[PDB]
C-alpha cells in the first residue's frame, strides 16, 4: 500500500516502491529530473501504448524539476505521491526528515569531533607545560637583570672603584651574554614540536580532521538552510 | 519557420518553437535525453501513425544525448535543425552562446562582488582606525627619543657635571628601557575582535561570500572552456 | 548454489558463478547496467523462450542501475541474490567489502610511500651535509668572539695602555664588523640546487609522487565514506 | 564508406558513423565502456532478434574496456573498425593522433603563456628598477659609514680633542640614527608593490594563470605518457 524513500551516504537517494507485491528499488542522483524516474518506471511497468506518470505533493509537479526541490516541498508536506494512467491508484511515499538525511553526516562529525577533543586535550596540556617552563625562565632572566642593575648602581655610586673600573666590566658582560646567546642558537641546531613528537601528538592529521569537519559542518548548514533550520549542534 | 530556446537561472531551458497564437513552449532539464523531447513534442503535436523526429547540426544525431553536450557541440554554428518525418518542413532553432549563461551567473557574481567590496571597505576603515592609534603612540615615542637626545646634549655641553656622570646613567636608563620592554612581553603571556563585535561586522558571512564568489567564478571559467575561452572577467 | 565476484586492479569486476567444470566467468565494468548483465547471462545460458533474470538484496531491483551503486548498497549484508524465472534455483553471491578495493589501491600507495620515504631520507642527508658546514663556520665565529673577549681582558688588566686606548679601537672594530656584514649583503645582490644536481636527485618526480599519493589517499577515503568509515591509514 | 572520431574540449569524444547515408553522431565519455556504444547503436539500428556488435583494432576487443585503452591501441594502429552480425560491413573509422587530441589544450596554453610572457617582462623591468634604486641607496650608506670611520680615527688619534670629546658625539650619533630609522618606519606607515599598482601589474591574476597553466602542462604530459612522448613544447 505504501512505499518509501531512503538516504544513502553517497548523496544518492534510494527509492522503494510496492510495484509488481515484490517491490522495486531505484537509485536516483538528486540533480537528476523526475523524467528519469518516469522513463525507468515505464520500463519497469507493463504496456497499455505507453503509460503516463504524475508526481504529486494537493498539486502535481512537472517532470523537469530536480529531485531536491520536490523533496523540499514534500518535506513541507512530509509525504508525496504518484498517479498512473492505468492503475488508477494513488501511491503515497514517505520522505526523510532533516535528521533522516543528515544521520550519516552527523555520525561522521561526532566521531571526528571526539577524536579532535582528545587531540585538543593533549595539545592544551603540553602547551601549558611549555608555557610554565618559558615563564619560569623569563622570571629568572628578569631576576638576573635586576641584580645587574643594582650591582652597577651601588658600585658606581657607592664604591671607591668608580665608573672607570666598571665600563670594561659591563662591556665584557655584554659580549659574554652575546656569546652565550650564540652558544644557545647553536645548542638549538620550538620545544612544543619536540613535546608533541615525544608525547605522540600529530599536526597534519589534526588539521586534516579539522578541515574535513569544517567542510562537513558547512554542508550541514547548507541543508539546514534548505530544510528546517535550528538543528542544535550541541544537542548532537 | 524558426524558433529559439532561452536560459532561465534555474539550470533549465525554455524552448519556444512554432508547432503548427501561443507557440509551443517547453521546459527542459539539460540531463534529459532527446528521446524525451521527441515524446514531448509528439504529445504536443497532432496525429497523422506517430511521426519520428530527427535532430541535426550536416549530421543526424541520436536520441540519448544529454541536451547540454548537444548544445555545446552545436554552438560553433549558432543554430541547430529539426526534421520531422511527416510535415516535410525545414526548421532551425537558435543556439544560446556563452552570453545567456554568463548573464544569469554574472548577475549573481556582480551582486556578491559589490557586497564584498563594501564589506572590505568597512574592514579597511576599522583597520585604519586601530592603525592610527598605534601611529600616534609611536609619534609619542619619537618625541621621547628626541627629548632624551636634547637632554644629554644639554648635560654634556651646557653643564659642569661632564660626561663622567652621563655615560653611567644613560646606560642604566637603556637597560631599564629593555627591562620595561621585557616586562611588556612578560605581561602579555584579541582586541580587534572586540572592535568588530562593537562595530557589528560579520566575518563568517564575509568569508562565505568570498568563497562562494570564487567557486562560481571557477564554474563560469569551466563552462567558458567548454565554449570559447577568454571571457575577460576584468573587462565585464 | 553459490558464487562470488572479485576486484581486479583495473576498475573491473570478475564475476564467477555456477551456470548449470569451468564455471561461468564474466568481466564487468561498473558503469554498466544490470540489463547488460542479464543479456550476457542469457547469452551464456542455454535456451528454455528466454528467461527473465531478477536481482535482489527482500527487494527486487531494476535493470538500469550501475553496478557500483548496487554493490555499495548491498555490502551492508555481504551478499546479494539472483532469481532466474526458469530454473527455480535460489542463488546468492558474495559482496566484496572495502578490503579488496583497499587491497589493490593500498598496494600502490605503500609502494609510493616507501619510495617517498627513501627519497626524503636522501634529501634529509644532503640537508644535514650543508647544515654541518654552516655549523662549523658558526663554531669558528664563536671562537673569534671568545678570542676577542680574552684579548680585551688582557689589554685591560694585563696591560699599561688602560681602557683609554681600548674603548675607541673596539668601537671602530665593531663598526668594521657591521661594515663587513654589510658588504656581505652588498655582495649578494641557489647552492643546494647544484648539490642535488651533483647528487643526482629528482625534485619534480618527488613532488609528483607526493601529490599522486595524496590524491589516491583522498580517493580511498571517499570510497571509505561510501562504505563504512574508519579505514585507519596509520594502522595499516 | 568511412567514419570518424573527433575530440571535444570537454574531455568527451565525438563519434561519427556512416549509419542509416545520413550519418549518426554520438558523444562518449572516455571512462565509459564500449557496451554503452553497442547498446546505443542497437537502439539506432533495426531489428534482425537484436543484432550484435564487435569492435576491432587484427583482433576484436571486449565490450567492457574503457574507451581510452582502446584508443591507445587504435592509435598504435592509427585506425579501428566495427563489425556487425547481419550487415557483414567492415566499418573502418579513423582516430585522433596526439596533437589531434591536444589541439585545444595547447591553444589554451599558448594564449596563457603569451600573456604570462608579457607579465614577466613587466615584472622583470620594474624589479630591476627597484634593484638599482636600493643598491644606489646602499652605496650611499656605505659611503657615509666609511666617512664616519675615517672621521673618528683621524679625530681620536690625530686631533687634540681626543676620545674624551668624541664618545658623546658618536653616542648622540647612534641615537640620531635610531631616530632617523624610526622616522623612516613611520614614513612607511615593499616598494615593488607600489611600482606594480602604479604600473598596472597584478599578482593574484598572475599566479592564477601560472597555476592553471602548470596543471595544463601536467595533463599534457600525462597524455604524452599514454600516447607518444616527445611533443616538443618549444615547438608549440
Ligand atoms: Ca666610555
Amino acid at each position: 500500500a505504501k512505499g518509501k524513500l531512503l538516504t544513502t551516504p553517497t548523496r544518492l537517494l534510494k527509492l522503494i516502491l510496492p510495484l509488481p507485491i515484490q517491490p522495486l528499488a531505484l537509485l536516483i542522483h538528486p540533480q537528476q529530473p523526475l523524467s528519469y524516474v518516469e522513463r525507468l518506471i515505464q520500463a519497469e511497468l507493463p504496456p497499455v501504448k505507453i503509460p503516463n506518470v504524475y508526481f504529486r505533493a494537493w498539486v502535481r509537479w512537472s517532470s523537469s524539476t530536480e529531485m531536491g526541490d520536490f523533496i523540499r516541498d514534500a518535506a513541507r508536506g512530509r509525504e508525496f505521491a504518484i498517479e498512473i494512467e492505468g492503475y488508477n491508484i494513488e501511491m503515497r511515499v514517505s520522505v526523510p526528515s532533516f535528521g533522516d538525511r543528515t544521520y550519516y553526516m552527523r555520525q561522521r562529525l561526532r566521531k571526528m569531533s571526539s577524536e579532535i577533543d582528545g587531540l585538543a586535550k593533549i595539545k592544551h596540556e603540553c602547551d601549558l607545560l611549555a608555557h610554565r617552563s618559558a615563564h619560569r625562565l623569563a622570571k629568572g632572566g628578569f631576576g638576573l637583570l635586576a641584580g645587574w642593575w643594582g650591582v652597577v648602581y651601588y658600585v658606581t655610586f657607592h664604591t671607591e672603584f668608580g665608573w672607570d673600573l666598571v665600563e670594561p666590566v659591563t662591556y665584557l658582560a655584554g659580549l659574554t651574554t652575546i656569546m652565550g646567546g650564540y652558544l644557545w642558537f647553536l645548542y638549538i641546531n620550538r620545544r612544543q614540536h619536540a613535546l608533541y613528537e615525544m608525547k605522540g601528538f600529530d599536526i597534519e592529521r589534526w588539521e586534516q580532521l579539522v578541515q574535513d569537519a569544517n567542510a562537513l559542518r558547512r554542508e550541514i548548514r547548507v541543508i539546514a538552510v534548505e530544510y528546517d533550520v535550528d538543528w542544535d549542534e550541541t544537542r548532537d
